[PDB]
């Protein structure tokens, strides 16, 4: 016997379905639809508070979180964790991000706050569908679909216009920054299409079982990796050494003419640089369905940055992981995490923990002393 | 062997305009002759070509009466109908620059000066269609093009693209055609870890392929299109396939599949996909082909929606014309001229379509 914790305040910040919430039910992580968390949750006494209301001066997020013991966000419109905000969050002692990715919390103030708040996130729910996404844009980007099918839409017919920029990925050298459960799924994919290689670089190495299975290579070098792909595509975490990684400096070792995928998270480019490298013709084409922040401004450059032939962007909402069937995975690994918590048994999956007792608890947010797993 | 001498070769491709100086790998363009001019004139050879081929009194149809050689390709095509065929005195030996070769009568080929010979450049395209149905495929099943729109048109709304957007994952896709193409599709789709991949055609995979891509023939083509969330069609457009996916066929699909054709526009009815885009009973349709091929302005499927307002993935007939594409089927072009003009006659048999008066394939119907 262990006693449950009682009368827990929990507060979800999730984005709002409006009708499409009601068209179709299978979009769980809604304020709508709640994550089918609130029966479980009112059935053992605590209490569940939901809003999309996060960004503004006296947000419903930022009244709520004062005395949330437990606090939900979704990554795909995230209630943005602050060290101001957790210095309020006075009660606060389980973050959960239904979804994968927590960036959108200050870690290092989580580490500082209440003791040390755990950090937890869905590990696993999310990978395949991102995986796939990052394979449909690269091919999207590298046989020119976008402008092909706006010149359909618009009534037009030149092969020529959208031929002339449009290659086959066969006997293309695709890298990947990261090489965790989002990279080595991507390199999965790509086996089959025959690339001339497949490249990684990580601080932690796939095992060579696995690099001879799927058939690649890892680069020692980040630089060195960039100058002999023809595409890239960004797989690692957002943590202090990934924010802005992806600047006019380093874009400028990728091949001229190069495709860039970016799903991890927006802050890894630095938008105004990817713009320019877009814009000038060094990067053919540009794609992903991360932003800084979320949402994305309405004048956000990278909604509409073109290379000089009016191709090259294939970016989206970030909806990668909010594919429906992510979702199911998700609300019930969410579902999972809150129990260990409330159970009192705090036995949860050790994978799924980013910081806990007032330490990292993951080796995927940069190389550090004070790791403990 | 004596080489054929003086040989009039009459080339039908498309205009580059200026991305054919912009891009000097568009080989198969009227700009860039697949590289063919020099190599031609040098043996005393001439060249003409147009990409004029559709109006009463084109280039095409005046040229074409004393040709020798006639060039196409099917991403620009001079149909060689009966009626032209007929007025082709000349015409020996039909090449086309790129894989599909429906848009010859081959019937009437056949009864033509003797039988013509109708070769194609196999497998040049192939990987380059496979590739472009697995993207297809996911930018469907992912709902991409109304997420793009949506992010263009400076809208933010996750929900609104994330309620019709799956993974491929767990899916089952179905091809219509193993051949060169469908075998390549289901080798990409292999590592996406679908629930199921099948085939329908009448020459199955070996065993030992069936095991390596881990796919499943399907005896029946409606109880193949039954089981399937996406199909894709890769097979060639012959009697038995023009007009195959009609509203009663379409209905024997899933509601809310999803269907891919690269093939040849054609083998679809596009009233009959229109209306199941429609209703719903289709989510998307996507793919590069159309008929007639350039796509009349107001095509139906430039402009057919799901009721979401997605589910078109369509574009110009681009994915066996890719660089990549184009350096082959040039190359395999003048492979084919040389085997002609030597006097040798030493086509590669899988390059004959029509040959002799008689069909020189088994991809083209049952026979
Ligand atoms: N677009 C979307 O909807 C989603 C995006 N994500 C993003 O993808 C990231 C990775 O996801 P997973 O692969 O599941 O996590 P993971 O933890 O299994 O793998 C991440 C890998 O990145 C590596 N990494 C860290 N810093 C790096 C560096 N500077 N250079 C190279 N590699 C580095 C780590 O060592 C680890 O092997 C997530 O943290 C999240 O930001 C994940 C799921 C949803
Ligand atoms: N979008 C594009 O740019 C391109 C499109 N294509 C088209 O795709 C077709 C196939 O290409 P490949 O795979 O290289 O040809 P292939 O000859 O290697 O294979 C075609 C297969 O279709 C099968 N087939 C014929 N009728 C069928 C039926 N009623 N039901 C099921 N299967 C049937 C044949 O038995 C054969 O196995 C071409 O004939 C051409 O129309 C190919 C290249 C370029």
């Amino acid at each position: 016997y262990t006693a449950r914790l009682q009368m827990v305040k929990v507060l979800a910040v999730l984005y709002d379905g409006g009708e499409h919430a009601k068209q179709v039910p299978g979009l769980l992580g809604t304020t709508e639809n709640e994550l089918g968390l609130r029966k479980w949750l009112e059935d053992q006494g605590h209490t569940l508070v939901t809003t999309s209301d996060k960004d503004r001066e006296g947000s419903t997020f930022d009244r709520e979180l004062e005395d949330a013991e437990i606090i939900i966000t979704t990554p795909f419109h995230p209630g943005y964790l602050t060290a101001e905000r957790l210095a309020r969050a006075k009660k606060l002692k389980l973050a959960v991000t239904a979804g994968i990715g927590s960036d959108h919390v200050d870690l290092d103030a989580a580490n500082k706050t209440n003791g040390g708040i755990t950090v937890a996130e869905v590990t696993g729910s999310c990978v395949v569908s991102v995986a796939e996404h990052v394979v449909m844009t690269i091919l999207v980007l590298v046989r020119n679909f976008v402008p092909a099918h706006e010149q359909i839409e618009a009534g037009r017919w030149d092969v020529a216009e959208v031929a002339k920029d449009e290659y086959d990925l066969e006997g293309k050298v695709v890298g990947t920054v990261g090489v965790g459960r989002i990279g080595e799924r991507v390199l999965r994919r790509l086996k089959g299409f025959d690339c001339k290689e497949l490249l990684y670089y990580d601080y932690q190495p796939l095992s060579p079982e696995k690099e001879k299975e799927i058939g690649c290579r890892r680069v020692e070098n980040l630089e060195e990796m960039l100058a002999q792909c023809d595409v890239v595509t960004i797989n690692c975490p957002l943590h202090e050494s990934t924010r802005g990684l992806f600047n006019k400096d380093l874009i400028s070792k990728m091949k001229r003419g190069s495709w860039l995928v970016n799903t991890a998270r927006g802050a890894i480019v630095v938008k105004e640089d990817v713009a320019e490298a877009l814009r000038t013709g060094h990067l053919r084409g540009y794609g992903g369905d991360v932003w800084f922040p979320q949402p994305a401004p309405a004048d956000h450059v990278l909604r509409t940055a073109k290379n000089p032939f009016g191709g090259g962007n294939a970016m989206v909402p970030h909806m990668s992981g909010t594919s429906l069937d992510a979702q199911k995975r998700y609300a019930e690994g969410v579902k999972r995490i809150l129990d260990s918590y409330l159970s009192g048994r705090f036995d949860y999956r050790p994978e799924d923990l980013i910081v806990h007792q007032g330490k990292y608890a993951t080796r995927a947010y940069g190389q550090r002393e004070d790791v403990k797993i």
